[PDB]
């Protein structure tokens, strides 16, 4: 089975109103839930406006994802793919991010290429190919912009990627001179 972390979703922006069983019901549509939780306080019980769910498999997740906007107890929700306990006392660990950097393609990979690719991930906004302001040389690296961040949460996690016959490193881009660990 897949990890556990790799199958949840942070829900925010819930309504007070919300519970574990109704945010179960509204996301039972699209897999089976293993579980499901509203965060509340330990003393008066109220809710925190936030809460997970859990799905059997990563395609659910997907499925759940591809289903926003999720309009629960009369509110938009907000979910995103839940960050680990360990890995949530990182800076900026939270932030969306629809920019990320591709590195390793050498001079031989073009736009088409990249873009079959990672279309599949969600839709592009722009795929922006390197080259060296003096000689107008391919660096072997390029920009690739999403229109949604959830596009680069399911790039990020995956350990590979191969694109034109090349195996790329890939990280989230804060922009064109910094990107992330």
């Amino acid at each position: 089975k897949e990890p556990e972390q790799l199958r949840k979703l942070f829900i925010g922006g819930l309504s007070f109103e919300t519970t574990d069983e109704s945010l179960r019901s509204h996301f039972e549509q699209w897999g089976t839930l293993t579980d499901c939780v509203v965060m509340r306080d330990p003393n008066t019980k109220r809710s925190r406006g936030f809460g997970f769910v859990t799905y059997a498999t990563v395609e659910e997740v997907d499925a759940a994802m591809n289903a926003r906007p999720h309009k629960v107890d009369g509110r938009v929700v907000e979910p995103k793919r839940a960050v680990s306990r360990e890995d949530s006392q990182r800076p900026g660990a939270h932030l969306t991010v629809k920019k990320i950097f591709v590195g390793g393609i050498k001079e031989d990979t073009e736009e088409h290429h990249l873009r079959d690719y990672f279309e599949q991930y969600g839709k592009i906004e722009v795929i922006e190919i390197m080259t060296d302001r003096g000689s107008g040389k391919k660096r072997g690296f390029a920009f690739v912009t999403f229109d949604d961040h959830d596009s680069v949460d399911k790039i990020v996690i995956q350990k590979y990627h191969t694109v034109n016959g090349h195996n790329c490193e890939v990280r989230k881009a804060l922009s064109k001179q910094e990107m992330a660990s």
